[PDB]
């Protein structure tokens, strides 16, 4: 069945860089890929944290060149935050997506059934990670625009300079 299409502008170091578009899998991992589409569009209001469900205003907290580049905590700002729309921590609800290439759209964790708010879009396949996060959708635009944000990264995570999601919401 149906795929949403979700957008983020980047903005790096505070100028317009572009626009990702990303696809969800509604249509293999609806509760996972329904989580993010209503972070994009920050439906859901204020969260249990007290601050919006929503990645408008996030940053990628984590970049590591040659293989990922990863955001969504919008309560902690750094790795520690982050809250589904559910509430805190929800399961791992499939494995049946892959990590196989780069443009893979998948959920970052703290170990089995963690999922919260935190994502990463890989600059690479990273085959590794199959079978411990869900994978839930891909990008089909803006490419470049996720290599621009890698191009900030260091081998140590932390990115040269801000990395923001200034807007973003749902297209279809
Ligand atoms: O941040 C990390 O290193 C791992 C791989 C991406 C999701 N969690």
């Amino acid at each position: 069945m149906s795929r949403s299409k979700v957008f983020f502008d980047i903005t790096i170091g505070g100028k317009a860089s572009g626009r990702i578009v990303m696809e969800l899998y509604d249509d293999v991992v609806p509760k996972t890929a329904g989580n993010f589409r209503a972070l994009c569009t920050g439906e859901n209001g204020i969260g249990k944290s007290g601050k919006p469900l929503h990645f408008k205003g996030s940053k990628f907290h984590r970049i590591i060149p040659n293989f990922m580049i990863q955001g969504g905590d919008f309560t902690r700002g750094n790795g520690t935050g982050g809250e589904s729309i559910y509430g805190e921590k929800f399961p791992d609800e499939n494995f049946k997506e892959k990590h196989t290439g780069p443009g893979v759209l998948s959920m970052a964790n703290a170990g089995p059934n963690t999922n919260g708010s935190q994502f990463f879009l890989c600059t690479v396949k990273t085959e590794w990670l199959d079978g411990k996060h869900v994978v839930f959708g891909r990008v089909v635009e803006g490419l470049d625009v996720v290599k621009a944000v890698e191009s900030n990264g260091s081998q140590s995570g932390k990115p040269v300079k801000d990395c923001m999601i200034a807007d973003c919401g749902q297209l279809k």
